[PDB]
């Protein structure tokens, strides 16, 4: 019922381990409803997160509070990626491939 | 609880201003569950809003129910696009300028 | 509410009838959290869906539990499809006849 931030994005698999997730927290490549935050954060629902993944970016409102990291197909259920992301991050991978 | 279309719309950051949001549903710029309505008509959980924003369509679908206007991170959380309303926004809109 | 894969992909409007729904699952053609399924598996919310339209396919996930097949606007409510589903989706597609 309640969990840290890194443990949710853990538990999401939007990281592999618990200390990476942690890690990128901290060093603020992951916003909280537009701002910095601890790892210890309580993950609300409704909350919006802003991560980077690899050269993406990416705001998922948090739809699920699980502590379990789980199989691929059964993680999905946790997040929603807004419309605006989506469409923002195909954007600047089509134009990698222009370059 | 209980709470206008109008309200709504201007809660989920869609117009500026509550009165600009009981306009455009007046002049049948708004559609609530493919049906002309009224502004005062209270909103439902699941319910299909169409809308202008612009020169665009967006069908979104109800996902929360606050008479709040909040920061933009904060009314995300009420709605989310149908993946027929992204795809058909970025249909009509690489189309506008290689025209 | 208890209700078949069967019916649920029907009320959802996946396919047109009862029957071809029955008949998709049996044939493999649907699958459920990444594995072939029986038509008569009680559905989950939150559960990943993995199915063939066209010559697409589609990844949702469980939003809501109906056994009630309702209008087009009305249905939407009972499934996302994931952003990754999505731009798989198009990235196909612009690849076909863009050939």
């Amino acid at each position: 019922e309640e969990v840290r931030l890194d443990k949710w994005l853990w538990a999401a698999r939007f990281y592999k381990t618990r200390s990476l997730a942690r890690n990128m927290v901290e060093g603020g490549k992951v916003h909280y409803n537009g701002q910095r935050a601890k790892p210890s954060k309580s993950v609300e629902i409704g909350a919006q997160i802003t991560l980077r993944q690899g050269h993406d970016e990416k705001t998922i409102i948090i739809e699920k509070i699980s502590d379990q990291r789980r199989g691929a197909p059964e993680a999905q259920q946790l997040y929603r990626e807004t419309a605006k992301s989506i469409t923002k991050r195909e954007r600047n991978a089509m134009m990698r491939q222009l370059n």
